[PDB]
Order: structure tokens, then sequence, then C-alpha cells
């Protein structure tokens, strides 16, 4: 039983590298985090900040979620992130991605007790 909080860590946390390691980063990370197992996940963002710093976003700027729920939070500081986007030639099971590094404010949805990130909504 993977919890929602653990799923967010698997799908979205990568504190180990300070930035998009290489042009192959998304190709390796989308696979190793199990985001290409059943299908090529089309887009996905990894955050290169400490877990504590990302969890703290749940007490930062409350903003509307893209789905219209109210439990989304925008980081006051910018964070190092890597966006992964599936290439046009990518065909499962050989999912292929472009790796793009950015420094943006993240928006996450938070739930539970403790109140922790469960969904990556956007970067701005």
């Amino acid at each position: 039983k993977e919890t929602a909080a653990a799923k967010f860590e698997r799908q979205h946390m990568d504190s180990s590298t300070s930035a998009a390691s290489s042009s192959n980063y998304c190709n390796q990370m989308m696979k190793s985090r199990n985001l290409t197992k059943d299908r090529c996940k089309p887009v996905n963002t990894f955050v290169h900040e400490s877990l504590a710093d990302v969890q703290a976003v749940c007490s930062q700027k409350n903003v509307a979620c893209k789905n219209g729920q109210t439990n989304c939070y925008q980081s006051y500081s910018t964070m190092s992130i890597t966006d992964c986007r599936e290439t046009g030639s990518s065909k499962y099971p050989n999912c292929a991605y472009k790796t793009t590094q950015a420094n943006k404010h993240i928006i996450v949805a938070c739930e539970g007790n403790p109140y922790v990130p469960v969904h990556f909504d956007a970067s701005v």
C-alpha cells in the first residue's frame, strides 16, 4: 500500500541532484520512478529541493488548484525543478523525453494529517 504522500515523493521528488543532471535525465528518471511501466506518462516534474522544503509549501501561499479545489499551495521562493515531456517519436515501452531545467515557484496540492504534498499541480 503506497500512500499518496509516498507516491508524490516517488513521482516528484529528486533532492539528490541540484538540477537536470543531463540530457538523459528524464529518460532514466521517468523509467526508474515507474512512470513508464504501464504507459509513457506524458509530462512530469521533479523537484530538486529538500523534502522538508517541499513539505513546507503546504503552509505557504494558498491558490486555486487547476481542478477547482482549494487545497493548492504556491512556494514563496523559487525552487530548482526538471520538467520532463514525452518526445513526438517516443513509443512505449521505449518512452523518450526532453529534459528541461528551470527555477520556478511550484504549486502542490496538500492533504491529510500530517498535511503534506500529494499532487504536483503546476510551476509558475
